[PDB]
């Protein structure tokens, strides 16, 4: 490069890892000093432009050239943004002579962006071991039955006029006629998770669970709360739970490890006491009496059989959290002896909380995704992190979630169903997570995934919950036809990516399924094992992420996107790690010549493909390895 009135975009580079920002998640009294990437010699002048939240007004700061890579091939331009409380917004231009450009969030621009500038939230932070952590999901029921003695049998009882049916582990989870599909049992439970953990922890190394509803309802999902004190009897009582968080949090039987709850707090089942539709309890509820001390936790159309609920299903009527201070937000988040709180607190000290239909939280009934939702998660944000400030808040939203993050008030990171299962989905099976003809080339996913990222702030990025599916969409599995070799691409993927790999109980060995509840199948443990080529490489991934703080919480720069062989190349990088992760999603083999001179990654130096134990030598900037379709490369250094 050289002072031409150009400048190249392909020198260019920035985003908040160790390299480019030194206050990643900064106090009010912590300033950020940026840097930016150019090829060497290639600019004239180059400004940080920030947005400051507190004057409402933009801020100029010139940068000064500060040094060179390595390998004298870029220069790093340097510039600080002073420290305060207030959230800021910033983007550069870059000048040379006659040619400027822009460059933000979402990358090169040769007009200023008016959106996606890089986010500065002073005292937001996100739990580092969130950032750090392979996530594990797992459907109760479904996972291993530890005690058949509190299994649920066929007739135990009744729910709106229906009996329980029980199932042969293994068999497919279908009601049979007179039954429903949402009271089939297998006898998946607490104690069964707990007897398992070895497999969790060491098999496979996730250190974080994250488990669907496991309080008191009737139903197998169990999103039809009857009372979140009290652990369903079906997975054991609440001292199951306090042994199973005690040997999750335990390091005698690997690595420690985090348990995240799943709370649905939008609305509760019919049959709760406090709306006791069937009056399965001596106390009144609301549905029962409009004299009912819980009457207003519900909004009621006609009184009794017309009320609010979640999208319509009657079962599920929904809460109302009228204004602050109300019973409501006291029961659930204000309260010391609250659901979220109890939890959070000893005896049990969970880690986190997964918070289901989020964005339909409200007050009077309404939808939500309004001033009030936010304002309650911004409430129930302080109570949470006042009990631990290192406890987790995940919420399940499927689009764009940047409106409960973006602020640092609310969640942590969200279901990353936009951000990560969607792009991988079509750009592996040609199909979107519900399996319907979807399909992405390389270029549009890379585009995609650019994208999504630039919707959140760093931390949260590095936050969100990356899994390939879970209980409400079709398995991965079931999407690519049963070829195998499509999870080994996703798995890769998934494990090198930005955020925390979430592993849908069952994916991992590459279970299959179809619509719910057909993707809610009792886990088969004879595929369990390193005999099972899925299950060897998510455990061989996932030692890998461990082993690089990169993977983790570095940058993320694109290398490669070739639509022509189907190529897919990025580099995780740091202060101490560069990696270069090639993916081959074609179906025949390729030899790439990866420009792992991006990275800067010294000429005779080497390097290491982590899963292939084969090392290369980086030549002319250059390192060729051959990938074979539907496979990939991680080469470290
Ligand atoms: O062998 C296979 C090979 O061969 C071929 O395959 C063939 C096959 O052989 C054929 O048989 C044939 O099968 C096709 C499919 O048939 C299916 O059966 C049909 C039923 O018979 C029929 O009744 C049904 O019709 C309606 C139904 O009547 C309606 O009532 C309605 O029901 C919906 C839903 O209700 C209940 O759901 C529960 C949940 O189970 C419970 O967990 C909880 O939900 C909570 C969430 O879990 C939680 O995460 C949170 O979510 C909040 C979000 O909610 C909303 O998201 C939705 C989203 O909108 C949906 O798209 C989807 O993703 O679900 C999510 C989650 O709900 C919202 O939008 C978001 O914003 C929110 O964030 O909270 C919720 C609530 O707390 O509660 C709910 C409610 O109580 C039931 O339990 C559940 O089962 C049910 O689905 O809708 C259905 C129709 O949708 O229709 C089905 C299908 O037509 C079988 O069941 C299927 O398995 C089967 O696939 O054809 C196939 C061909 O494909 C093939 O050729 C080969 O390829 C095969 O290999
Ligand atoms: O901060 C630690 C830093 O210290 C040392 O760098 C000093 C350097 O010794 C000073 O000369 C420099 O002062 C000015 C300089 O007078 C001014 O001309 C220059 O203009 C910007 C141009 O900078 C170019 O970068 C480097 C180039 O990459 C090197 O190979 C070459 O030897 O030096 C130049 C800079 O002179 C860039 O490529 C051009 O496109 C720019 O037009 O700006 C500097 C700084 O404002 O201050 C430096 C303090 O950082 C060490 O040499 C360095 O390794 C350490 O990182
Ligand atoms: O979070 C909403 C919205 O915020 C955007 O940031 C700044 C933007 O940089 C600034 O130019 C404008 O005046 O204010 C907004 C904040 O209100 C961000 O760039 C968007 O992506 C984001 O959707
Ligand atoms: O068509 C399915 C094919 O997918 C390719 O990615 C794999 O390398 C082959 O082994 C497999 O047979
Ligand atoms: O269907 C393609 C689109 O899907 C979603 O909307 C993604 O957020 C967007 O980035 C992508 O272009
Ligand atoms: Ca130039
Ligand atoms: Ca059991
Ligand atoms: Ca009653």
């Amino acid at each position: 490069a050289a002072n031409d009135n150009n400048v190249e975009w392909n020198g260019l580079f920035h985003d908040q890892g160790p390299l480019f920002d030194n206050a990643p998640e900064p106090t009010s009294t912590q300033s950020v000093t940026l840097k930016l990437r150019t090829f060497k010699g290639d600019i004239t002048s180059a400004n940080i432009k920030y947005w400051d939240t507190a004057d409402n007004a933009f801020h100029w700061v010139p940068m000064v050239w500060d040094s060179n890579d390595p390998t004298g091939t870029f220069d790093y331009w340097k510039g600080t943004i002073p420290a305060s409380p207030s959230i800021k917004y910033y983007r550069f231009q870059i000048n040379d002579g006659t040619s400027t450009a822009w460059y933000n969030g979402n990358g090169p621009s040769s007009t200023e962006p008016n959106a996606d500038d890089f986010y500065i939230i002073p005292n937001f932070k996100t739990p580092d071991w969130l950032k750090n952590g392979v996530m594990y999901q797992i459907f109760p029921d479904r996972f291993y039955n530890g005690d058949s003695s509190n299994d649920v049998q066929t007739g135990s009882y009744t729910y709106n006029g229906t009996p329980t049916e029980k199932k042969a582990w293994g068999s497919s989870v279908y009601a049979d006629p007179g039954y429903d599909n949402s009271l089939v049992f297998f006898g998946g439970d607490l104690a069964g998770i707990d007897q398992k953990l070895g497999y969790i922890k060491k098999t496979l190394g996730a250190n974080i669970l994250y488990l669907n509803p496991i309080f008191k309802a009737p139903t197998n999902h169990k999103y039809d709360t009857q009372d979140y004190m009290a652990v369903d009897p079906a997975f054991g009582d609440n001292s199951t739970l306090q042994t199973l968080i005690n040997d999750i949090h335990s390091t005698a039987n690997g690595p420690k490890g985090y348990l995240i709850l799943d709370g649905v707090f939008n609305h509760t089942g019919d049959s709760h006491p406090w709306f006791d539709k069937y009056n399965n309890f001596s106390s009144q509820g609301a549905y029962e009496s409009q004299s009912s001390p819980w009457y207003n936790y519900y909004t009621f159309y006609t009184w009794p059989d017309s009320y609010a609920s979640f999208l319509g299903f009657n079962s599920l009527p929904k809460l109302n959290y009228g204004n602050s201070g109300s019973a409501v937000r006291g029961v659930i988040y204000n309260n010391s002896n609250s659901v979220a709180k109890t939890y959070l607190n000893p005896p049990y000290s969970v880690d986190g909380w997964r918070l289901n239909a989020a964005q339909y939280v409200d007050a009077n009934g309404n939808n939500g995704s309004d001033v009030t939702n936010h304002q309650i998660w911004s409430e129930f944000r302080n109570a949470v992190k006042g009990v631990n400030s290192n406890a987790a808040i995940i919420g399940q939203y499927w689009g764009n979630a940047n409106p409960w993050t973006a602020q640092g008030n609310q969640w942590d990171a969200a279901t990353n169903f936009d951000g990560f299962t969607q792009p991988v989905s079509e750009w592996i099976t040609g199909k979107d997570y519900q399996n319907n003809s979807a399909s992405i080339s390389t270029t549009q996913f890379d585009s995609w995934l650019r994208g999504t990222r630039a919707n959140y702030p760093t931390n949260v990025q590095q936050s969100m919950m990356n899994f390939l599916s879970n209980h409400d969409i079709t398995r991965f599995a079931t999407r690519s036809g049963g070829d195998l070799w499509k999870t080994y691409l996703a798995l890769i993927f998934q494990m090198t990516y930005v955020g925390t790999p979430t592993i849908y109980y069952g994916d991992e060995y590459g279970m299959q399924g179809g619509a719910d509840p057909d993707n809610r199948r009792s886990f088969d443990w004879s595929q369990a094992t390193p005999s099972n080529s899925a299950v060897a490489l998510t455990q061989k991934l996932i030692t890998i992420r461990n082993q690089y703080p990169a993977l983790r919480t570095g940058s993320f720069m694109t290398l490669i996107t070739d639509d022509t062989n189907k190529i897919y190349s990025y580099g995780r990088f740091d202060n101490v790690n560069r990696i270069a992760v090639v993916l081959n999603n074609d179906s025949v083999s390729h030899t790439v010549n990866v420009p792992v001179w991006q990275l800067s990654m010294p000429n005779g130096s080497t390097v290491t493909d982590k899963i292939t134990g084969h090392s290369y030598t980086v030549q002319n900037g250059m390192v060729t390895v051959a990938v074979d379709g539907h496979y990939g490369a991680v080469l470290a250094q």
